[PDB]
């Protein structure tokens, strides 16, 4: 496994594994948590993205089942996770919003800290862009988390590049990824500025639902599958393989996130390195992204 | 009435009053100009906002009947004016056009001083952006016009980032405002980069149209107004300062155009200043306003 | 005939001459290629637009006839090529893509040299954004072939402002054009931030296309056309001279490549420099050309 450093602080794995869906699981027993960690280790994977809001708030705490009951575990593993959302779930907020004051990100953070079992966590994510930022509260909180070792890097997640330049414009930190919608499915950011601007600050992105969430296997995207299929065969690996190879081939140093809860899929998620993609092949697969020939 | 220093040549009064629908008023004498004018300063609010095409171009002649007849009246106030705009009115321009003509904008700015009856207006706008613009005249013509002391200060209305870029490039003078439509029917630039822009910069924009003209109260916006009378009446206030307060509450400090000619509505003009807008009701009502929850 | 110095080693003609048709005319000897440079000439145009794909790849051969048998003609002429696009004409490449690879660059070159039988072009373009760029391996390979001599100067082409932005960021160089659609017919640059990006830089674009590639003709542009005619007899010129007069009027520089392969009309492509475009006029045919008065 290839290790991707965003900053002198951290370092990723170049394929992530996501736990948006450990709650989708209907075992959510800290053994089972434990294997899906393991499975990942074997395969050189040690960052797992997290946020508050998953699970119903619950997706942390089931992390932190797995880690209390293994000592030295958490250790072995860089963890992300994301504050800024705050979800219906009597005193639930009466509007789904943003909340991005220095107290919401200081309260989401010790609630994340105590739900997994640990002092710190590698990286904290703004989850989403909020059209109310204070950018000179929320930079200020951001750079004193860092300050305190809590949070050894801060990102962002789905900010357009002038959320991303407002946002930096506040803080002594480095914003170290933008983690963003990116697969076959979801092409807009290659032509669209929003790659173009990590690529010339030598940001690396992180892409989320890098298999559409389980949408290119669902029989609307035939011609990308039958591509996806023929080249696995060639190269001994599965379709998710080529899917993700193709994400890694782009030269902005794209970091993946697979989302999968199936132990037999975590096991081969490493495979996607193991795949050649020439040029000609990469543009066959995006031609086919975006149903017609390039300009 | 809070102030908000544009620069160290220029403050304006936080809310602003508008004087578009001035020549609408079926009563243009001097009298009823002041009465509206003396009205706004009882409250704080001593910034006019101008252009020279408004009102066929007999706005800025409208209030200096009022001007001319009130000693002193002048010296209270903040004049906003605009050029840039030429409107066909036999001599009349054959076809809508812009003119950012250092000669031009000469023109304008000395017509506008002649008929509100004074050696200068507090600030400037290019009135929208000029598709055939040489910044480079342009910049030198308002640098000019500031040098002079006829214009305390110079911005732009209505520009997007990469024209507010461009003539800023061509400029000694910082551009202090830019002038947009911002309301709960024109949310646009809260997203699309417009207002981020403008945030980083540390630029206050002036929010045109904040009820949309009008259009707020048409019955086409019920579960908006719904929510906004709801709000009024917890807190004592009518739905308009609550739409106001909702501008306000933006870490941008958005400075709000009221363009009403009803002196009963210019008199709670500042009840927008009284209402309390926390988070969670600032996203109730761009819900509302986006029609469907944030992302 | 107006030069533009693009760099201090490239100066243009105004007015370019665009070679995408040559290998469309039935008659494609050098005689003929010889007669189009010579009438080109004689009004001063001495810049030839060519790419490595045009004509299905003999466009820059079927020139290099004319030159090879003409003696000091290449040195009379600026030659602008491009690369980066590949295009299926067996060996054939299985789908249409892009190729900014260094090997692919020098490979282009180099066949474009031997094709035109000179030992040097003026300007080479990037033909296409190309969403798999490796900016810093383009870059290094655009500087490398300015150093060498075998290329005078640098630009891109149908390049977004985040595209120019990423490449520049790469290169040592300065990139001295973006060859662009712009004309009657494609306006959108003039508003959406392409030419202000450019206009800001002081880099004048080439506009590519600028009448429509004959579209303008087609009796779809009845309303722009009666127009054109009616000013062309005003000042004794014919439509076409005034719809380049419109690209040469805006203060961005624009450099129009026509791409007439008639003598007549070659003859007569100077025109545009004797056309007289006031403010009110560009406006007349920018209202006509975006179907509705500015705002
Ligand atoms: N920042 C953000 O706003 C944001 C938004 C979305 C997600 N994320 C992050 O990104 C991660 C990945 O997103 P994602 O969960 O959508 O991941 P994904 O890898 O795109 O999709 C995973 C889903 O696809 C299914 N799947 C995988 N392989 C399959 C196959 N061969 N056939 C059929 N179905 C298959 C999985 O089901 P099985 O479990 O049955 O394999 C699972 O439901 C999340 O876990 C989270 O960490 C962040
Ligand atoms: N830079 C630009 O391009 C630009 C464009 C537009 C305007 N502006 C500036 O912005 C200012 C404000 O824009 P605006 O005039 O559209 O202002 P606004 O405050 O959005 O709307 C004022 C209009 O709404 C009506 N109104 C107000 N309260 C109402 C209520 N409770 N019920 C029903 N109708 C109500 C007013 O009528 P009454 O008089 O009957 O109260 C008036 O017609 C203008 O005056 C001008 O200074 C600039
Ligand atoms: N960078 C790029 O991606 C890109 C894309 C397109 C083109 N280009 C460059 O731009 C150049 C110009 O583009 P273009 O060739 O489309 O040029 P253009 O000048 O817009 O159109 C030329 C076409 O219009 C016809 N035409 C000219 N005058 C006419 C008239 N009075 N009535 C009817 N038809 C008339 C010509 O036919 P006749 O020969 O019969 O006069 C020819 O087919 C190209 O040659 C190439 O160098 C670059
Ligand atoms: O340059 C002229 C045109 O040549 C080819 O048709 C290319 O595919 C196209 O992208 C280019 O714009
Ligand atoms: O991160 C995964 C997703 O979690 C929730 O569904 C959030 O509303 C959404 O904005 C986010 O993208
Ligand atoms: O400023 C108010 C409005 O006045 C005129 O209607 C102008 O055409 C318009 O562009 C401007 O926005």
């Amino acid at each position: 496994m290839q290790r991707i450093a965003l900053s002198d602080k951290l370092e990723l794995s170049r394929i992530v594994y996501g736990m948006w869906r450990i709650g989708d699981d209907a075992d959510t027993s800290p053994a089972h948590v434990q294997a899906k960690i393991e499975a990942c280790l074997a395969q050189g994977i040690t960052t797992m993205d997290q946020a508050d809001i998953y699970g119903g708030y619950t997706a942390e705490a089931i992390l932190g089942g797995g880690l209390k009951a293994a000592p030295g575990l958490r250790d072995k593993i860089e963890i992300v996770t994301k504050c800024g959302i705050v979800a219906p779930a009597h005193s639930s907020a009466r509007v789904k919003h943003y909340d991005t004051t220095a107290g919401h990100i200081n309260v989401s953070v010790e609630a994340s800290l105590r739900d997994m079992g640990t002092d710190h966590v590698d990286l904290l994510l703004i989850h989403r862009p909020d059209p109310l930022i204070d950018a000179e509260e929320t930079g200020k909180a951001l750079d004193a988390l860092v300050a305190s070792g809590k949070v050894k890097a801060v990102g962002v997640s789905n900010f357009r590049p002038w959320d991303f330049s407002l946002l930096q414009s506040a803080m002594s930190n480095r914003l170290v990824t933008n983690q963003i919608e990116m697969s076959l499915l979801a092409t807009d950011t290659f032509t669209n500025g929003d790659l173009a601007y990590l690529q010339e600050k030598r940001v690396s992105p992180m892409a989320w639902s890098p298999l559409g969430g389980g949408s290119l296997f669902s029989g609307a995207y035939g011609g990308t599958m039958a591509a996806l299929q023929r080249i696995g065969k060639e190269q001994g690996v599965d379709a998710t393989a080529v899917a993700i190879a193709w994400l890694l081939r782009h030269p902005a140093k794209i970091v993946p996130v697979l989302g999968t809860n199936n132990l037999e899929r975590i096991r081969t998620a490493a495979d996607a390195l193991r795949v050649t993609m020439d040029r000609q092949t990469w543009f066959e697969l995006y031609t086919l992204a975006i149903g017609k020939e390039v300009a």
